[PDB]
C-alpha cells in the first residue's frame, strides 16, 4: 500500500451531470482510459495519475484547486479556474482572462504553475470536486509517461516541450507547452453529503462563491486543507526543507531564551506559568524563579478560548495572575496582562506559509501546523515587544573584520561604559540577524506592558 491501485473503485455521481450514464462501476484504469491517458502497463514511477489522500497529505506544497466549467465539450468554451485565483478561457476553434485555443492556453498553465511551485514542490496535485469537464479537459495541457529529469538539473521533469522535445522541472520550463506528469486527487470521494459549497461554508467564511471557475478552485482546496490539516491533525509527518527552516527555529530558539531571561532580570517574577508545548523545556534554564509548565498542543481551528485553558472542572486552578505567563505560540483569543507572547503572523507572504481555512494559514515548517486567522484584538493587554540585545557574558573576545558598533539597544556593561567590546557587537550584529529572520517569517512578539529594557542596566553594578 504505497500508491493508489488503479483497480480502486470510483464513485461517479458527481460526474454524471457533466457526463450522464456513466458506468456507477468504474475503476482508475478505467476512468484514466476515458480521460485519454494510456498507462500501457508501465513500471516507471508514476502508476497512477490519483493519489491517496495520505500522499497528498505528504505533498500539501504541491496543491492547485482545479475547477473547470462549462462557459457555453467539445463545440464549447471551458472557463478554467486555479486555486491562484486565475481564470482562463479555452476555445475549441480574481484574475479574468478572454477565450483563446489550446495551444495557447497551455503555455500560460505551464507558466502559472511553475512561478506558483518552483520554490514549494517537485510536483503539482490538482485538488478537485470532480463533476466531469476538470477531466475530461486535462488531455489538452497534460502528457504522461515514465519518471524523468529536468534537461537543465538533476530535478525530476514537471513540464514537456513539443517544440524542442525535452523535459524540464519548474525552475526552468520556460517557453514549455505541456504539464508532465501531474497528480490528482479527487476531494469528493471522501465521502461528502452535499455539493461543494455547502460542505465549504460549514468552515469557513472568507471565501465567497463569486460565480466563476477559480473561487470553485479556492473553496476545493480550502475544504481539502480543513479536513487534512484542521479537523484531523498529524505530527508524525515530516517535510522537506525548502528556505530558511533551520535558520528560522535556531532565531526563535534564541529569540525566546533573550527575551524571558530579560523579562525576569527586569521584573524579577517569582512564578512563570509557560502555558504550551507539552514537550516544552525551560528556554531559561539557570533561572531563579519557579518554572510550571501546562500542556496545549498547537491551536488548529480556533484560537484557545483563554477562559478554557484555566477551566480546571471541580478544583482550583493556579494562580495566573502571579508571576508571568508565557505563550510561545499558544495562539488565545485575548492574553492575560501579564504575559510574553509569540504568536505567528497567518497573513506573512512566504514559501513556508500557504493560504488555510477561515482566514488561518497553513505553516510548513518540519511539520504543518494550520494556525487561526491572526487577530490583533488578543493583544489588548499588551504592547509590541521593542528589539534590544541583553548580555550579561564577559567581555572576552575568542577568535571576519570589523567596524565599530554603536547602539542604544545593546544592553551590556561595555555599552554602560560606554564603549562596546568586540565579542558584545559580533553576538549583537549575529542576534540582530537571528531576530529580523524570526520576524520576517511573520512571528510577532508581544508583552506586558510595564516592561522596560530600562531596568536591565542596573543588573550591571
Ligand atoms: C485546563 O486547565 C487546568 C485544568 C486543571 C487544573 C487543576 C488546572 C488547570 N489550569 C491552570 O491551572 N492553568 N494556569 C496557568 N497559569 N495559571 C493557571
Ligand atoms: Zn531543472
Ligand atoms: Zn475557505
Ligand atoms: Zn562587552
Amino acid at each position: 500500500p504505497t500508491h493508489l491501485s488503479v483497480d480502486t473503485k470510483f464513485k461517479t455521481e458527481g460526474l454524471c451531470v457533466d457526463i450522464p450514464g456513466i458506468p456507477k462501476d468504474m475503476t482508475y484504469r478505467r476512468l484514466i482510459s476515458m480521460m485519454g491517458f494510456k498507462m500501457n502497463y508501465q513500471v516507471n514511477g508514476y502508476p497512477n495519475m490519483f493519489i491517496t489522500r495520505e500522499e497528498a497529505i505528504r505533498h500539501v506544497r504541491a496543491w492547485i484547486g482545479f475547477d473547470v466549467e462549462g462557459c457555453h465539450g467539445t463545440n464549447l468554451p471551458l472557463q478554467l479556474g486555479f486555486s491562484t485565483g486565475v481564470n482562463l478561457v479555452a476555445v475549441p476553434t480574481p484574475l479574468m482572462y478572454k477565450g483563446l485555443p489550446w495551444n495557447v492556453v497551455r503555455i500560460k498553465i505551464v507558466q502559472m504553475l511553475s512561478d506558483t511551485l518552483k520554490n514549494l514542490s517537485d510536483r503539482v496535485v490538482f485538488v478537485l470536486w470532480a463533476h466531469g469537464f476538470e477531466l475530461t479537459s486535462m488531455k489538452y495541457f497534460v502528457k504522461i509517461g515514465p519518471e524523468r529529469t529536468c534537461c537543465l538539473c538533476d530535478r525530476r521533469a514537471t513540464c514537456f516541450s513539443t517544440a524542442s522535445d525535452t523535459y524540464a522541472c519548474w525552475h526552468h520550463s520556460i517557453g514549455f507547452d505541456y504539464v508532465y506528469n501531474p497528480f490528482m486527487i479527487d476531494v469528493q470521494q471522501w465521502g461528502f453529503t452535499g455539493n461543494l459549497q455547502s460542505n465549504h461554508d460549514l468552515y469557513c467564511q472568507v471565501h465567497g462563491n463569486a460565480h466563476v471557475a477559480s473561487c470553485d478552485a479556492i473553496m476545493t482546496r480550502c475544504l481539502a486543507v480543513h479536513e487534512c490539516f484542521v479537523k484531523r491533525v498529524d505530527w508524525t509527518i515530516e517535510y522537506p526543507i525548502i528556505g530558511d527552516e533551520l535558520k528560522i527555529n535556531a532565531a526563535c530558539r534564541k529569540v525566546q531564551h533573550m527575551v524571558v531571561k530579560a523579562a525576569l532580570l527586569a521584573d524579577k517574577f517569582p512564578v512563570l506559568h509557560d502555558i504550551g508545548n507539552p514537550k516544552a523545556i525551560k528556554c531559561v534554564p539557570q533561572a531563579d524563579v519557579e518554572w510550571k509548565f501546562y500542556d496545549a498542543q498547537p491551536c488548529s481551528d480556533k484560537a484557545y478560548k483563554i477562559e478554557e485553558l484555566f477551566y480546571s472542572y471541580a478544583t482550583h486552578s493556579d494562580k495566573f495572575t502571579d508571576g508571568v505567563c508565557l505563550f510561545w505560540n499558544c495562539n488565545v483569543d485575548r492574553y492575560p496582562a501579564n504575559s510574553i507572547v509569540c504568536r505567528f503572523d497567518t497573513r506573512v507572504l512566504s514559501n513556508l506559509n500557504l493560504p488555510g481555512c477561515d482566514g488561518g494559514s497553513l505553516y510548513v515548517n518540519k511539520h504543518a501546523f494550520h494556525t487561526p486567522a491572526f487577530d490583533k484584538s488578543a493583544f489588548v493587554n499588551l504592547k509590541q515587544l521593542p528589539f534590544f540585545y541583553y548580555s550579561d557574558s564577559p567581555c572576552e573576545s575568542h577568535g571576519i573584520d570589523y567596524v565599530p558598533l554603536k547602539s542604544a539597544t545593546c544592553i551590556t556593561r561595555c555599552n554602560l561604559g560606554g564603549a562596546v567590546c568586540r565579542h558584545h557587537a559580533n553576538e549583537y550584529r549575529l542576534y540582530l540577524d537571528a531576530y529580523n529572520m524570526m520576524i520576517s517569517a511573520g512571528f510577532s512578539l508581544w508583552v506586558y506592558k510595564q516592561f522596560d529594557t530600562y531596568n536591565l542596566w542596573n543588573t550591571f553594578t
